[PDB]
């Protein structure tokens, strides 16, 4: 039990390495679309 | 336990490097869209 307890602790940290970059790219692209909203809204208003 | 805990220290350190870059990329796009919003909305109006 104790071997697989410590194994599952650090396995979740391995998924944490993937999730930090996943959230990074998602937030960055949402903010990229937020930048594209602003010229498009100049011609005629459109929400984000 | 201590072998896997040792491996976990390295994974926590990798997340430390990742989370710094996540803070650099996200903040950069927030500020870039914030400065561009004001000239765009001066043409007519646009939300951010």
């Amino acid at each position: 039990d104790r071997s697989e307890d410590a194994r599952a602790n650090a396995e979740l940290l391995l998924k944490g390495d993937e999730q930090t970059h996943k959230q990074r790219m998602d937030i960055a692209n949402i903010l990229q679309s937020q930048r594209q909203n602003q010229p498009s809204g100049s011609v005629a208003e459109t929400p984000q």
